[PDB]
């Protein structure tokens, strides 16, 4: 699960609101929502950052956009959404484990960020 | 046809130009010519799917790949600092062309909330 807040909510020491789970990923609300819906997809496996990724590790990032779409779908998210993956400084990456944010409920913006 | 109907699947089919960044069998990476940061460019499939909100169970591998050559075409390019991967779904998303695709964008700070 790796040492970072998000190891944490993966092995359920910290609370977090959980949307789905599989052996593999969770996917729970953001803590400090940008958007009326506001949520994360991760895997277990403690990836660092999408820049370490590793060539084994397709499919399991294409799990993440497959259980993010379906999660979307189930909160109601019709009207569209946008999934945001950041890397580094530059990136605004905010926790040292790979995560995909979802956001929507309403217009996002251009330039994003 | 393949590739699609949308100007993505033209471009695939090197029908209209574009400043190609990487290409295999199953993906294409090339310059946005709108760019919203100093490096700005798209990851595509090959295969035409419209949107991440109809894309197939096992599209999996294939929506990774595109990541993966997001972040390796990133590396080749330089942006050490860091970069924003983005996908933008539908009206709310302002999605604009139906054809999945991921933007990575670097070269400068990136903001939050994004957009
Ligand atoms: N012919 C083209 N070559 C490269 N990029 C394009 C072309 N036409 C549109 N785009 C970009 O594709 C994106 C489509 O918007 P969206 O669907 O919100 O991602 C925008 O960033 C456009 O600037």
């Amino acid at each position: 699960g790796g040492d970072t807040i998000f190891g944490k909510i993966i092995r359920k020491e910290i609370p977090a609101k959980i949307i789905f789970e599989d052996d593999r990923c969770l996917a729970f609300h953001d803590i400090s929502p940008q958007a009326p819906t506001h949520f994360l997809v991760i895997p277990k496996k403690h990836i660092s950052q999408i820049s370490v990724a590793e060539d084994d590790d397709e499919s399991l990032l294409g799990h993440l956009m497959i259980v993010g779409k379906k999660c979307a779908a189930d909160l109601g998210l019709n009207k569209g959404y946008r999934m945001v993956v950041n890397e580094g400084s530059d990136g605004g990456q905010s926790v040292y484990h790979v995560h995909l944010h979802v956001l929507g409920g309403r217009q996002m913006h251009w330039p994003p960020g």
